[PDB]
């Protein structure tokens, strides 16, 4: 798809069995959603930007299904106001910013 | 272009005749840039972040240039973590997202 930037592009997305909205984030280096458990190891990080510091879990190796397409990589779990699909799985499903 | 993602999205823009770096940032509603001297009155705006919201200076129907192509718009000044291009100027240089 082509997906315009008048409005904030959201998706849905498949993440541990649930479906979420999440916003496609080419500011956003790693992928991180809100609140939720996800089976496996994890490790703590601390990811910042406007407004500073938030604490999360690092989970590596997770599928998540964005707008039909699968993709594996790292998701950071935390206190995010908004769910981000960032470059680390925009990459994945082939996604481009063209202009 | 058509850029991919495996690296930042960074471009050069100008802004006051002089060049500064900025990443093309889907995930931000509105340009934000550190600070700098632009002219004419601002107003206040409040805009949240990861970490919470910070105040910051709107300035409108400034001249940008980014990547090249020519944009007359807001741009808000800030303590933001990098210079960030929204979707108010992505949209006029004619940024899609595609996959
Ligand atoms: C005016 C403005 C300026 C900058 C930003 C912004 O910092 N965007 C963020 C994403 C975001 C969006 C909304 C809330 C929190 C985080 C940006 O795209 C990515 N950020 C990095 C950049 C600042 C360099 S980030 O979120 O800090 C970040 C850092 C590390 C990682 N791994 C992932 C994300 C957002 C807005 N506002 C905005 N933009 C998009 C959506 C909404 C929103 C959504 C729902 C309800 N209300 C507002 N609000
Ligand atoms: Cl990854
Ligand atoms: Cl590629
Ligand atoms: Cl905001
Ligand atoms: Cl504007
Ligand atoms: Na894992
Ligand atoms: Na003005």
């Amino acid at each position: 798809p082509q997906i315009t930037l008048w409005k904030r592009p959201l998706v849905t997305i498949k993440i541990g069995g649930q479906l979420k909205e999440a916003l496609l984030d080419t500011g956003a280096d790693d992928t991180v959603i809100e609140e939720m458990s996800l089976p496996g190891r994890w490790k703590p990080k601390m990811i910042g930007g406007i407004g500073g510091f938030i604490k999360v879990r690092q989970y590596d190796q997770i599928i998540i299904e964005i707008a039909g397409h699968k993709a594996i990589g790292t998701v950071l779990v935390g206190p995010t106001p908004v769910n981000i699909i960032g470059r680390n799985l925009l990459t994945q499903i082939g996604a481009t910013l063209n202009f």
